[PDB]
């Protein structure tokens, strides 16, 4: 077919049927021969292409809608499925961050937004890296939703009375023999719980419903 409508109505009737393939190459071809002006067409060209693993194409298609300001919660969340699709984290997380920043508040954008830093937070906290686990889940606190503030704030609680307390474990035997670097570790223990009282109080401002987070707030108030 040359005709440019009938290639689209050809790659809706392919949609209809579930033949992504078809759908792909019938709507890409009319996207090429209309200048890329259908922002309906190229969302659904965008899926179809992610579909049968175009990935490259299907975050193409689905900027042609972004750039239109078409349907942009779902651009761009099929924009970053197609980065993830292709295993690239930095872009995957980078448009979403340009999503939340055209479409702030939007409940599905935020969530994957936070769950991606929260994620990324717990895999730093396992390895023992304090300063890019706060880095991670203090990115997830970006969010207007109060209730995903809470988790981040309240993983944020948890790391530093983790870290106050492996460095009060450590101290322990330097009681006795050596008062300087006791003195040094004991600082050190404070200012890590002081910074987990603060952030647990933020989640229970935020959540007072949440009971437990209370409740470890104020475990890590007896150690100070």
């Amino acid at each position: 077919t040359t005709d440019p409508n009938q290639l689209k109505n050809e790659g809706n009737d392919a949609l209809n049927a579930k033949n992504y393939a078809v759908a792909f190459e019938k709507y890409s071809e009319y996207l090429k021969l209309t200048n890329n002006q259908d922002s309906v067409t190229a969302y659904n060209c965008g899926v179809c292409a992610d579909n049968i693993k175009k990935y490259k194409e299907a975050a193409d298609y689905f900027d042609i809608a972004i750039k239109k300001n078409y349907n942009l919660a779902n651009a761009y969340i099929g924009k970053s499925a197609a980065y993830r699709d292709m295993k690239n984290n930095q872009e995957y997380i980078a448009t979403l961050t340009e999503g939340i920043k055209a479409v702030p508040g939007n409940a599905t954008i935020e969530k994957l937004y936070a769950i991606y830093y929260l994620k990324e937070g717990q895999k730093f906290q396992q390895a023992g890296n304090i300063e890019k686990a706060e880095e991670n889940y203090k990115h997830a606190t970006d969010v207007t939703s109060k209730k995903w503030k809470t988790d981040a704030l309240y993983s944020l609680g948890v790391l530093f009375y983790n870290n106050g307390a492996d460095v009060l474990r450590k101290a322990t035997p330097l009681a006795s023999s050596n008062k300087e670097k006791y003195a040094s570790e004991k600082a050190k223990a404070d200012a890590a719980f002081k910074k987990a009282v603060d952030y647990l109080g933020e989640a229970v401002t935020l959540s007072p419903n949440r009971t437990e987070i209370k409740q470890m707030q104020d475990q890590v108030k007896a150690m100070i």
